[PDB]
């Protein structure tokens, strides 16, 4: 079923900007690949950081790469009260008026006043896929979950462009309120 | 008229008398903290802590009554956190259950069974079903409006005379509909 695609499960994690990447980790630090995402470039490095907002810290949250131009940390919502944070809904990007946090490495800190997000549903798809099912970029879709904890996703945003994997990212709280994981498959209608 | 209200759970323990002496102290009673929208139900000052195999949780709180035999309700994150596979189901559906041990200011017990993760459902009162054409045992959809709006399948229709009108979903599952308590939901 060509309308079928793949799951990519986030937990909470950080993109890192070089300003800050020399911060946290020493001037010049490379990341270090651990394992690479279905995106094309991307990929879960080696390094962590910890958050530590006005109630409390994540640990061990994980940095994803190439650095960027600038940082972004995708939270939970649940993450956002163990923080004390309340981050906006929002595409990769979206960054106006959300808050910030402090972000520890091995090597120094920095106390951020903005770029935390709970990141907002999305499907990934290539150019061919999109015209082969007839959507474009910015179409928003309804997306179907089978199984014990099977639902219908509305609106879902198709982010089309030429450096994609056909994926759809949701959260760690959004798949597990379908009972899904990674690689698992869903039905775009 | 097919409006419910929605009552989010975090992770939480029904206590047997049997632990809640062990936990708690010999005829130990609950303190009432704030009553649950389900007749007679109420969260408890008491909290525990529970321990699996790879981790703990801590805080966990207590709901009363006491009832005949222990349950724990944990979210699917929680079962990866505490090294556990529970399996989804209604409550007192304990049949082939993981177990934890449950910490408390007097004592420890460590459970065989009776671990799940809870699954979504509503619970209605007779008259409501009535005028709703629904009966006990009845499957649903409910669609939640909002920015992470959506559908939920097949969602279980209990219905007894001590129920209030309520649907009882986990705080994973709120959350990925960016629902809290009082939110309405509607059945389709
Ligand atoms: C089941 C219940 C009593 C659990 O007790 P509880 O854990 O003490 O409930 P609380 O609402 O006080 O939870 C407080 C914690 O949740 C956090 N929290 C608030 N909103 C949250 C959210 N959307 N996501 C994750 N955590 C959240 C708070 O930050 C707080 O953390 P803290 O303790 O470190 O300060 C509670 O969830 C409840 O009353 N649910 C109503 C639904 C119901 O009746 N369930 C019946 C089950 S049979
Ligand atoms: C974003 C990402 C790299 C984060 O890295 P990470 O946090 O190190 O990822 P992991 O999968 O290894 O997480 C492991 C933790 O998750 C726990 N875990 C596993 N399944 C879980 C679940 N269903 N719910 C909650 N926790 C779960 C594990 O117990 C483990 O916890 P521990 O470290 O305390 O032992 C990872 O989520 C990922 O690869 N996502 C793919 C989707 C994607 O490409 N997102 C890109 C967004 S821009
Ligand atoms: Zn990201
Ligand atoms: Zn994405
Ligand atoms: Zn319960
Ligand atoms: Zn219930």
């Amino acid at each position: 079923d060509p309308f079928q695609v793949a799951v990519g499960v986030s937990n909470r994690h950080i993109h890192l900007s070089r300003t800050d990447m020399d911060t946290l980790f020493g001037p010049g630090a490379e990341l270090q690949r651990k394992k690479a995402m279905k995106q094309p470039g991307q990929f879960a490095a080696e390094e962590t950081v910890t958050l530590k907002g006005p109630k409390g810290s994540l640990s061990k949250v994980r940095v994803l790469g190439p650095l960027r131009r600038e940082t972004q940390v995708e939270v939970s919502v649940a993450d956002g009260f163990a923080l004390g944070i309340t981050p906006p809904l929002r595409q990769s990007g979206q960054l106006d008026d959300t808050p910030g946090l402090t972000i520890i490495g091995p090597q120094g800190s920095v106390t951020k006043d903005h770029g935390v997000i709970v990141a907002q549903r999305h499907i990934h798809m290539h150019p061919s896929t999109a015209a082969k099912l007839g959507l474009r970029n910015g179409d928003e879709v309804d997306v179907e979950a089978g199984g014990e904890r099977g639902g219908v996703m509305h609106r879902v945003l198709i982010r089309v462009a030429e450096a994609s994997a056909d994926e759809m990212h949701i959260d760690v709280e959004e798949a597990n309120a379908l009972c899904l994981k990674n690689d698992d498959v869903v039905r775009i209608c």
